[PDB]
């Protein structure tokens, strides 16, 4: 066929595995750009900045009910709750009043459904690691979404071979086999939807439009202006885009690039402007000063996509069946935790790079509460307090008294980084912060309940094994409180 032998190894691994064709191609091409030595480097002289798009609060035409009928929503979520200690999945999480992520997920598409369109799809796309988990959870809680789970709602996540640095062969940890395998990043979504036949049935029944996120950012939710400026404006691909601030600067940005493209058989040549992606390992090292330039470089992707499905499909189809994004090498060892286990690398991508592959994709700029994505239990604590409130249609947003500010919260990592540690903190209740502006939490401490905080408030406890207890009713308000 061609292939090289270790890219041979491969496809006999996969193919013993029953791995789907369509994964198995991405990763063949991908295997070979790392044969060739591909650096995956994205020099300040490859690209441009982007100064001007539009912005989702200066848009107000809603799109009508038809177009909800013909949408599909689609949550990430494969991820655990690793951060959090927590060995499942993230989404099921309590956020808030007993909810979690995906209650809220549930609840919105509900709404939808009974107030706008019947038709409207939700999917989750799954690892092996979260399917069971959301299985049971649904089961208990969305009968709805359980009975058609297999047939409609599950999108699994492919898996593939790490190999080996020196050789690129695929690497074997006799100790545990499963540590052979990853996942592939994100980009893998296109992967599973082409390869499951998912991609095909969707369009078949007519459904246009995929908003696509992650299942722990609960600021994701359907804007229906986002929907009516992708038909105005003929968009296949949308990605939502957020100002990027002082944190930000070590996180990707938007930028444009200028292609040539060479006509295959009878096609005139083409010179281009795409939209890409540029992460941190992507940029070489000199013009890290540049990346580090929010206002160079001000924007930055929230993963929140909105795609036009038949042109995705038409896209994959030209393409061999397959989306060719650039490939992230990830460095690890076959067993993360064993230093001396064999180096290997992992191969995943972005799907936020296929920006880059449509004629007709924008970016547009909304703000941040559409990017609150918990990653801490500091996140966490924010969203369970009265900081927040449930809509009439199930969203999350921030009560008025904040003024579109959330509460900053900074807990102690030694003690609460672990859901362990965070749940005995609110043990006895959860502080209300709709008036404080920033808690800051050191040492070992528990609330009590009825505390209220405004202000800047720090806790603060100095030995180790004391369990500071703030009093029942207490009210701090910009000072810190010590025992
Ligand atoms: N306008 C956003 C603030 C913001 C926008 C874009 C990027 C970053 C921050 C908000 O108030 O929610």
């Amino acid at each position: 066929k061609s292939l090289s032998a270790a890219a041979q190894a491969c496809v006999k691994k996969m193919r013993d595995a029953k791995v789907n064709e369509a994964c198995i191609r991405t990763f063949i091409a991908q295997h070979v750009m790392v044969s060739k030595g591909e650096t995956g480097s994205i020099p300040d002289s490859a690209i441009m900045p982007v100064d001007s798009l539009d912005a989702l609060d200066s848009l107000t035409i809603e799109c009508d009910n038809a177009v909800l009928q013909s949408t599909v929503v689609l949550k990430l979520n494969g991820g655990l709750g690793t951060g959090m200690g927590l060995c499942d999945a993230k989404t099921l999480l309590e956020v808030k009043d007993g909810k979690t992520f995906l209650d809220f997920t549930a609840l919105q598409v509900q709404y939808l459904r009974q107030h706008c369109s019947e038709h409207l799809r939700f999917m989750l796309m799954d690892s092996f690691n979260t399917s069971a988990s959301t299985k049971s959870f649904l089961k208990a809680r969305y009968p709805w979404l359980y009975q058609v789970f297999d047939s409609e709602v599950e999108l699994m996540q492919n898996q593939v071979p790490k190999i080996l640095q020196d050789t690129l062969e695929p690497a074997a940890w006799a100790e545990n086999p499963a540590y052979e395998w990853a996942p592939p990043g994100h980009g893998d979504i296109y992967t599973a939807l082409y390869g499951s036949g998912k991609l095909q049935e969707l369009v078949e029944q007519g459904y246009r439009y995929m908003f696509v996120s992650n299942g722990d950012n609960l600021g994701a939710t359907i804007d229906k202006r986002v929907l009516a400026y992708m038909e105005k404006e003929k968009i296949d691909f949308l990605m939502e885009v957020c100002r990027r601030t002082e944190s930000d600067k070590k996180g990707g940005h938007l930028a444009r690039q200028t292609v040539y493209v060479k006509g295959k058989d009878g096609q005139p040549d083409a010179e281009k402007r795409v939209l890409l992606l540029r992460e941190s390992a992507q940029c070489p090292k000199a013009d890290m000063e540049s990346f580090q330039d929010i206002n160079k470089y001000s924007f930055f992707n929230t993963n929140n996509l909105w795609i036009r499905l038949p042109v995705l499909l038409e896209t994959m189809q030209e393409h061999g069946g397959t989306l060719p994004l650039p490939v992230i090498r990830n460095e690890k060892t076959v067993d993360s935790s064993n230093s001396a286990s064999p180096k290997v690398y992992q191969l995943e991508t972005a799907m936020g790079a296929a920006i880059a592959m449509f004629e007709s994709a924008s970016a547009i700029v909304v703000p941040r509460s559409r990017f609150a994505p918990v990653k801490t239990c500091a996140d966490l604590l924010a969203l369970r307090s009265d900081a927040y409130v449930v809509t009439d249609d199930f969203r999350l947003v921030l009560d008025d008294r904040c003024h579109g500010h959330p509460p900053v919260v900074d807990l102690d990592s030694a003690h609460y980084k672990m859901m362990n540690g965070f749940e005995k903190l609110v043990q006895h209740g959860v502080p209300s912060l709709v008036e404080c502006k920033r808690v800051t939490v050191k040492g070992l401490v528990q609330f009590g309940a009825g505390n209220v905080l405004t202000g800047t408030v720090t806790i603060e406890n100095t030995d180790s094994a004391s369990a500071f207890v703030i009093p029942d009713g207490a009210k701090l308000n910009d000072t810190t409180a010590s025992p």
